[PDB]
């Protein structure tokens, strides 16, 4: 699927190792995220949370890219998927800005480690 791919794409990684990282990365958050690319999912929940109140369902918007050495090139039929993809877009490049501090160990991090408080959008 779409960010799954510019996950890859941008990263080197494979999908599935942001697909559940650190306490926003995946479905929800709650609590202090736990380093820089957990703060990237965080952002991108609101992100999410704003499409939402514009009238889109970011979760279900399907948008077409592309990757060249310019960069990420967003597009789709509507402004609904163009705005899921910048949103996509913005979280992919704050996991590529930090790489430098990605930590396994924070891969499927269970969530009851996730303390302190929630942080506003
Ligand atoms: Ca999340
Ligand atoms: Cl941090
Ligand atoms: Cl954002
Ligand atoms: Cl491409
Ligand atoms: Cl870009
Ligand atoms: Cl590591
Ligand atoms: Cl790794
Ligand atoms: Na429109």
């Amino acid at each position: 699927v779409q960010f799954g791919v510019m996950i890859e794409k941008m990263t080197g990684k494979s999908a599935l190792q942001y697909g559940d990282y650190g306490c926003y990365c995946g479905i929800g958050g709650s609590h202090w995220p736990v380093d820089q690319t957990d703060w990237c999912c965080h952002a991108h929940d609101c992100c999410y949370g704003r499409l939402e109140k514009l009238g889109c369902e970011p979760k279900l918007e399907k948008y077409l890219f592309s990757v060249s050495e310019r960069g990420i090139f967003c597009a789709g039929r509507t402004t609904c998927q163009r705005l899921t993809c910048e949103c996509d877009k913005r979280a992919a490049l704050c996991f590529r800005r930090n790489l430098g501090t990605y930590n396994r160990k924070y891969a499927h991090y269970p969530n009851k480690l996730c303390t302190g408080p929630t942080p506003p959008c």
